[PDB]
This record gives structure tokens, C-alpha cells and sequence, in this order.
């Protein structure tokens, strides 16, 4: 039972394949076309089925060349409207049929962002991108919008000729549109079965550069060179990930660097990972996001969560694999540094929601909860903390990686629950079940707050961050003279970020301390998005009026939610910037990503 979907469940019928034929209309901000679903009945005498939709216009439904009866139910808030289709002939178990639905999206589709030329790097062409995770595929096309159903797809997309279309699939050629010479048709094939949240589309003035044997980086012309350099470790990461998870089955591993309003750090769209341009630090320092997206090719894309309640399975295992990739590239001390940083992020999330909040539970109950509202670091970090604890309890990384590879092999091409994972963990570790029975399963999986046990972490790389943060916190006015640019000489960008993270946990600091920090460290000159974000949060919470225009600029010039949401909230919580934060949101709302616009509105209590 998937409480987020209104469609017929996997026990009734299963979509086996999607053949999508569509045209992108920038003037109307609509995607129009036909979604032909190959549906397999899982029941005897199947006469009707239900599909998920959200703000879709249905023109007709065709089965066996004839139009059939359908009905759109009343809208159920964020879930959309159910679409019941009357089948012309009763289906027996395992019988397949093709249902072709003629549809049109709404300009307000929660899955899409339509950008004007002014909102792009080039300023001459418009741009479109999708973001289906968790339940936005229903806002693009009628489907069984649940990760419990996996399907292959083929697609032909008609776009203005001067533009390029890309999808979460293998490129299968381009031709002039035979129905319109002002347009091109781009063809795509996804031969590996995927849950529909992994369906993705981008249309814009895109250019590409090869950066590895199976990797192209894609972006507007202005970002190509910087992107090629920033993501040059991609191939070495794919090789490490293949060694940890088994064969890479997707063919290509391309990267697309989206415009700044992209709401997430990355999206593991198969064959084409989507990334935020906020990763473009110039020194490859934010490459762990690539390692994370690469890891999803095994944990999430091959082994998938059956429902959104089990999202931690996707995230926890991915962060675990991501930290191993970074550990192989940079050393075990670095994997422990990243792991310890993750615990810090988990403390922050638990503190933000409250220790008894249901969204701090590992396995969540999303009945009547919009998944976008529940989204946080909890499934990533609590999920990671559990696996890291288990690794330590079971004999170390080598032993635990053996389980991870067996888990990926066991559940490849399947959709699983926490119980399925737990059953396999007990099966694999049958000779260590006594150790496994010491785990407080009920607390780890179903209780809110911080985990019952904190793993053991090497402190080697964290010590200097803690030591510097503590000097600043315990400093009195007469100790401020002792700080100098030399304090940072031996700190990496990651350590500088951790120093800021540690200090932010104790924010506010006295205004005089923050002014001294700028005077000696010149944190205002740092363009690294993670460091700049933490520094500006530190300034705003410490009530520095000079930081107000810098924080407003960062909150609006980019739209990665990790940054935009807390910056708007910090600005709204500071009396001096409250009105500006609200008015800036109101002015930008219409041109923001629809999900980001909704969430910032809720955060700022602006309806
Ligand atoms: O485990 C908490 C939780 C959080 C979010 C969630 O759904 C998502 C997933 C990705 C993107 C947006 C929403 C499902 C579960
Ligand atoms: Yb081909
Ligand atoms: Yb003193
Ligand atoms: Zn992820």
C-alpha cells in the first residue's frame, strides 16, 4: 500500500512500458502529446484501472484504435486527481494492453520549471527542466505514480530546432520534425526498468563536452569549461562505484548542469544526472555530490524503495556508498571526517523539527503528508548512521561492503521495504544474528529523535575545526586581537566548512566576534556555496545588518533549497531583515521553481 498514489496498485496491474510522443510549447508553457502505456493485468476479469494525474488536461483515451470512457475524480490536494479508465474488454491475469492517452500539462505543473531567456546564461533562448521525485511525474503524464512499479520507456520529443532535448535515457538520434520544419525531434530509449520518478526532461540551448569514456557534461555554453574541470573525477568515481556495487548497467553516465533555480544538489536521473551550478566551486571540493549521484545507479535506481515511507533505503545506502567512494579516493580519515560531519547535520535536523517530530523517524508515515514537506537530511543521515553503526558492529568496512554488494545483487530491478532489507541483513549475517539482536530495531527504525547509539568516529581531521570554533566561542573581547589569517593556513575547504558548521551550532555569537572574523578571515570573498551559506547564516543569526544584502542575494540568485530555505528563514527571524525577506519572496515567487516557491511560502508563513 502506497499512501501517496491514487493509481491502481501493483497487485491490480503493472505498467511495463511507456512510449511518449510529445511537443514542448514555450509560448503556452505546455507539454502536449500522447503517453502510450503497456499495462499488464495482475488480476482476473480486470475491467477498469486508475492512474495518477495532477493538473493535466485529458483530450482522449484510445485502446485498440477506439476512444474509451474515462473519468477524472475530485482533486485530492498535493496527490492530484485520479483518472479511472474503462477498459473495452475484460483482461485475464498477465494479459497486456496498450492505452494511449492524449494529454497536455498545465503551465503551473509542479514537475516543471519554464524559464524565460532572461532567466538563462545565454539570454537568447528559453529553458525547461523537470524534477519528478517524489510524486511529480503525475504532473507531466498520466501514470501509476509509485516507485513500486518499474517500466522501460521510449520517447520522441519535438522542440524548436535551435534547442536541444535530453532525457533520463540513451540518446537515439535527432531529425527535423516531419510535421514542422521549424522544429526537431529528439529520440530516447530507456531499456532498463525504472520507477516513473526517474523520468526526466530538459530542453534548452545546451552544449556538451566529453570528460570521460562514458561521460558528457551538458550545460549552456557559458558553463561548459568550468563544468568539465569541476567534474573531472567522475570516471574514477564510476570505476570505484562499479567495484563496490557491481556492474554499471546504464550504458552512459552523463551530467547536466542546470540553471541556478534547480531545487536540489543533484538528481540521479538514469544516464543523465542533474546537478546544481552551486557545485561550481572551481576546485572540485563539492564532488561528493557527484559520488552520491553515481552511487544511486545501484542504491535507488536498481534497488528502489517500494513506497516513500521507505525513502531512507535509497538515501542511507547511497550516502554510505558515496562516503566509501570519497574514502577510496582520499583516505579512510576523510571518510570518517565526512561521516562525523553527517552526524552534525543530523543533530541540526532533529533540533529543527524537534526530537519527538514524526519526520525524524527513519521509516515515516506519509499518509496525508506531502513528501516535499517531509523532505530533510533525516533519511540521508539517520540512514547513514544506522549502516555505519552496523558496519562497526559486524566487523568493519570490508565485511559490510560484502553485504552491500550482495544486497544490490539480491534486489536489482526490484522495489523493496525496510522489512525486505532487514530480512536480507539477517540472512546475510546469519552467523552474527546474536550481534544483530543487540540492535534496538524499534528505536532506530520507528522512534523520533537522535539514534539510540552514536557510531565511533576517527577525529583526526575534525580536531582542528573543533579547536578553532572553541577558541572563537570562548573568546572574550580582549582575545579578539589574537585571531589572524594564519589560523586558516592548514585548513582545507572542507575543514573551513566544518569550522563554520561547528560555530553555527552555537550561533548567535557576539556581533563584535563576527565583525572580527570578517576582518581577519575575509569570509565575504569566499564563493564556495557551502562555506558562503554557513558564513551568511552565522552573520544573520548574529544580527549583522551588513550581511542582509549578501544573504538576500544568495537566497535569490540561486534556488537550491538546502541554501534558499534556511537563508529566507534566517532573514525572516532577524527583525532588521524580516520585511525585506517577505517582500523579496513576494517579488520573486512567480519566477521561482514551483516546489521551492511553495516551501519558502510555508516557511515564511506567506500564503
Ligand atoms: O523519510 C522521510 C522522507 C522524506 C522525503 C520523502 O520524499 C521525497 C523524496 C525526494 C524528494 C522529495 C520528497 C520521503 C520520505
Ligand atoms: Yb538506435
Ligand atoms: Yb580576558
Ligand atoms: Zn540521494
Amino acid at each position: 500500500v502506497d499512501t501517496c498514489s491514487l493509481a491502481s496498485p501493483a497487485s491490480v496491474c503493472r505498467t511495463k512500458h511507456l512510449h511518449l510522443r510529445c511537443s514542448v510549447d514555450f509560448t503556452r508553457r505546455t507539454l502536449t502529446g500522447t503517453a502510450a502505456l503497456t499495462v499488464q493485468s495482475q488480476e482476473d476479469n480486470l475491467r477498469s484501472l486508475v492512474l495518477d494525474t495532477k493538473d493535466l488536461t485529458i483530450e482522449k483515451v484510445v485502446i485498440n484504435g477506439q476512444e474509451v470512457k474515462y473519468a477524472l475524480g475530485e482533486r485530492q490536494s498535493y496527490k492530484g486527481s485520479p483518472m479511472e479508465i474503462s477498459l473495452p474488454i475484460a483482461l485475464s491475469k498477465n494479459q497486456e494492453i496498450v492505452i494511449e492517452i492524449s494529454f497536455e500539462t498545465s503551465p503551473k505543473s509542479s514537475a516543471l520549471q519554464w524559464l524565460t531567456p532572461e532567466q538563462t546564461s545565454g539570454k537568447e533562448h528559453p529553458y525547461l527542466f523537470s524534477q519528478c521525485q517524489a510524486i511529480h511525474c503525475r504532473a507531466i503524464l498520466p501514470c501509476q505514480d509509485t516507485p513500486s512499479v518499474k517500466l522501460t520507456y521510449t520517447a520522441e520529443v519535438s522542440v524548436p530546432k535551435e534547442l536541444v532535448a535530453l532525457m533520463s535515457a540513451i540518446r537515439d538520434g535527432e531529425t527535423p520534425d516531419p510535421e514542422d520544419p521549424s522544429r526537431k525531434i529528439y529520440k530516447f530509449i530507456q531499456k532498463v526498468p525504472i520507477p516513473c520518478y526517474l523520468i526526466a526532461l530538459v530542453v534548452g540551448a545546451l552544449e556538451s563536452r566529453q570528460i570521460g569514456p562514458r561521460t558528457l557534461v551538458w550545460s549552456e555554453k557559458e558553463q561548459v569549461e568550468k563544468s568539465a574541470y569541476e567534474f573531472s573525477e567522475t570516471e574514477s568515481m564510476l570505476k570505484i562505484a562499479e567495484d563496490l556495487g557491481g556492474p554499471y548497467v546504464w550504458g552512459q553516465y552523463d551530467l547536466l548542469v542546470l540553471p541556478p533555480s534547480f531545487p536540489y544538489g543533484g538528481m540521479e536521473n538514469p544516464c543523465l544526472t542533474f546537478v546544481t551550478p552551486t557545485l561550481l566551486a572551481g576546485d572540485k571540493s563539492l564532488s561528493n555530490v557527484i559520488a552520491h549521484e553515481i552511487s544511486h545507479s545501484w542504491t535507488g535506481n536498481l534497488v528502489t524503495n517500494k513506497t516513500w515511507d521507505h525513502f531512507w533505503l535509497n538515501e542511507g545506502h547511497t550516502v554510505y556508498l558515496e562516503r566509501h567512494i570519497c574514502g577510496r579516493l582520499f583516505g579512510e580519515k576523510f571518510r570518517h571526517f565526512n561521516a562525523l560531519g553527517g552526524w552534525g547535520e543530523l543533530q541540526n535536523s532533529v533540533k529543527t523539527f524537534g526530537e519527538t517530530h514524526p519526520f525524524t523517524k527513519l521509516v515515516v508515515d506519509l499518509t496525508d503528508i506531502d513528501p516535499d514537506v517531509a523532505y530533510s537530511s533525516v533519511p540521508y543521515e539517520k540512514g547513514f548512521a544506522l549502516l555505519f553503526y552496523l558496519e562497526q558492529l559486524l566487523g568493519g568496512p570490508e565485511i559490510f561492503l560484502g553485504f552491500l554488494k550482495a544486497y544490490v545483487e539480491k534486489f536489482s530491478y526490484k522495489s523493496i521495504t525496510t522489512d525486505d532489507w532487514k530480512d536480507f541483513l539477517y540472512s546475510y549475517f546469519k552467523d552474527k544474528v546474536d550481534v544483530l539482536n543487540q540492535v534496538d530495531w524499534n528505536a532506530w527504525l520507528y522512534s523520533p529523535g537522535l539514534p539510540p547509539i552514536k557510531p565511533n568516529y576517527d577525529m583526526t581531521l575534525t580536531n582542528a575545526c573543533i579547536a578553532l570554533s572553541q577558541r572563537w566561542i570562548t573568546a572574550k573581547e580582549d582575545d579578539l586581537n589574537s585571531f589572524n589569517a594564519t589560523d586558516l593556513k592548514d585548513l582545507s575547504s572542507h575543514q573551513l566548512n566544518e569550522f563554520l558548521a561547528q560555530t553555527l551550532q552555537r550561533a548567535p555569537l557576539p556581533l563584535g566576534h563576527i565583525k572580527r572574523m570578517q576582518e581577519v578571515y575575509n569570509f565575504n570573498a569566499i564563493n564556495n556555496s557551502e562555506i558562503r551559506f554557513r558564513w551568511l547564516r552565522l552573520c544573520i543569526q548574529s544580527k549583522w545588518e551588513d550581511a542582509i544584502p549578501l544573504a538576500l542575494k544568495m537566497a535569490t540568485e540561486q534556488g537550491r533549497m538546502k541554501f534558499t530555505r534556511p537563508l529566507f528563514k534566517d532573514l525572516a527571524a532577524f527583525d532588521k531583515s524580516h520585511d525585506q525577506a517577505v517582500r523579496t519572496y513576494q517579488e520573486h515567487k512567480a519566477s521561482m521553481h514551483p516546489v521551492t516557491a511553495m516551501l519558502v511560502g510555508k516557511d515564511l508563513k506567506v500564503d
